[PDB]
């Protein structure tokens, strides 16, 4: 032998490390956001709609052929990303048809709970039941062992089109600077969670063990009121489920600070478990009190002590608590480089071979491998790192055949681990669902 490198001793030591809890669920509801994704070079489409190359012109709104032609040649010129609206329903079925039976289009897949549901489905042990606007195509892409309620089946799909060009590509006058993707899409279902009513309604006969919330974020851009009957309507169904049945929270794309000020205050205390990222991380500090609020932005990897400032403060401010009734005992967070699991101690177990879980199936869902493939990953996580710099925190350093690093700050305990980073990754939008789906898995709740 010679020597083995840091990331092919660290899947060693994961798979060692990495085994099922003593008690596992049996049935799981998740819901509602869901869609399937369209991906498409987005010249090759315009072409296939019978366009040729007019002006690079952005539109707030699409209400048109000419529209979407127009704004996508503005920001292909830029090589920058958008996201736009597009107006007219029946146009759009017709582009949206049109994108999907473009031979090569690529169909994925898509939503924060339908991407949940599918990552848990893959294990046939573990019974699925998912919600949201779930038409036929999607039902076709959805694993066979996902149960959708008929109730949830409906005749469309909702196809969120992503218009993709490469660095140097061109198109008459046109050519793109950087590869980028501008996607378009007419959801009103998702954006108006018009699916909870479905789902909560669901989830008494089916008496699931574990449930998962997504798609909050969606509502942004919507009337206050509408979400405010929304919030009220999560926190109703949650007090109907059974007592000490966990309920996970997925957060996601948050840039409105009244709609996560007021997930703090009524949803949080909800529920059992929160995941997230760097991005919401940082915008929850930002909104409220926050421990390092101050920064405006992550400058490269999120110091880790900064990262678990915050997630101790969550739990400390909103977090169960003799005085609170909250909830709150858990949160997995997960960046690029590591995640951490952190949570209120005597609630949780088997949060080591959990965290090491979420982390290894974001090395190979990346790769698109069943194993962890040793040559296309690599460890980018800090080697050494302070586990709070507010509070004085240890000194830690990693040890590729130690990866799962564990410690302690009043009652809460964290655990920390970093990822193995897919170099030549296929595909990544989506990962952080199949994290949390999978550290959820392997996670054991205890009695209330
Ligand atoms: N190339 C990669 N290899 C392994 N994990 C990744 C890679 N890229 C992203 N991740 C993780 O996947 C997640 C993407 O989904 P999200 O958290 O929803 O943005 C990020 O949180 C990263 O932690």
């Amino acid at each position: 032998k010679l020597a083995l490198s840091p990331e092919s001793r660290l899947a060693a030591a994961w798979d060692a490390l990495i085994a099922q809890p003593a008690r596992r669920w049996r049935r799981v509801a998740v819901g509602v956001n869901a869609c399937v994704d369209v991906v498409i070079s987005g010249v090759k489409l315009l072409q296939a709609l019978g366009l040729s190359p007019g002006s690079g012109k952005d539109h707030a709104i699409l209400h048109s052929r000419s529209d979407l032609e127009e704004a996508f040649l503005y920001f292909m010129g830029k090589g920058a990303a958008a996201e736009r609206f597009f107006s007219d329903k029946e146009t759009f079925h017709d582009i949206a048809q049109a994108a999907s039976e473009f031979p090569g289009a690529q169909h994925y897949v898509g939503g924060n709970a339908a991407l949940i549901g599918q990552r848990f489905a893959a294990n046939t042990d573990l019974k699925v039941l998912l919600c949201g606007p779930i038409g036929p195509k999607l039902h076709e892409l959805l694993d066979d062992n996902v149960f959708v309620p008929p109730e949830s089946l409906q005749e469309e799909d909702e196809f969120h089109l992503i218009l993709e060009y490469l660095a140097g590509e061109e198109w008459g006058p046109f050519k793109a600077p950087h590869a980028n993707r501008f996607i378009f899409s007419h959801d009103l279902s998702n954006g108006a969670m018009n699916m909870l009513e479905v789902f909560v309604s669901s989830l008494e006969e089916f008496q699931p063990d574990l449930v998962v919330l997504s798609g909050l974020h969606m509502m942004e851009g919507q009337s206050k009121e509408l979400q405010r009957k929304r919030l009220l309507e999560v926190v109703t169904a949650i007090s109907d489920i059974p007592t000490g049945i966990p309920v996970h929270l997925e957060l996601a794309s948050m840039t409105n600070r009244e709609l996560m000020s007021s997930i703090v205050h009524q949803v949080f205390p909800a529920v059992a478990s929160l995941g997230l990222n760097e991005q919401e991380l940082l915008f929850l500090s930002q909104s409220a009190s926050g421990p390092h609020s101050s920064l405006s932005s992550w400058d490269g990897v999120p110091d880790v002590g900064m990262v678990s400032d915050i997630l101790f403060w969550i739990l400390k401010e909103h977090g169960r608590s003799e005085n609170r009734s909250s909830d709150l005992t858990r949160i997995h967070f997960h960046t690029l480089v590591y995640h951490i699991l952190a949570t209120v101690d005597g609630h949780w177990a088997n949060q080591l071979a959990a965290v090491a879980a979420g982390a290894r199936v974001a090395g190979t869902q990346a790769c698109a491998t069943e194993t962890i493939d040793t040559n296309r990953v690599s460890l980018r996580a800090p080697q050494e790192f302070t586990t709070s710099h507010l509070e004085s925190g240890s000194r830690i350093v990693l040890n590729p055949d130690k990866p799962v690093v564990e410690w302690h700050r009043e009652g809460i305990t964290f655990h920390f681990t970093p990822v193995l980073v897919c170099k030549d990754p296929v595909r990544t939008v989506g990962l952080g669902d199949a994290i949390s789906a999978e550290g959820l898995f392997y996670s054991e709740a205890r009695p209330d």
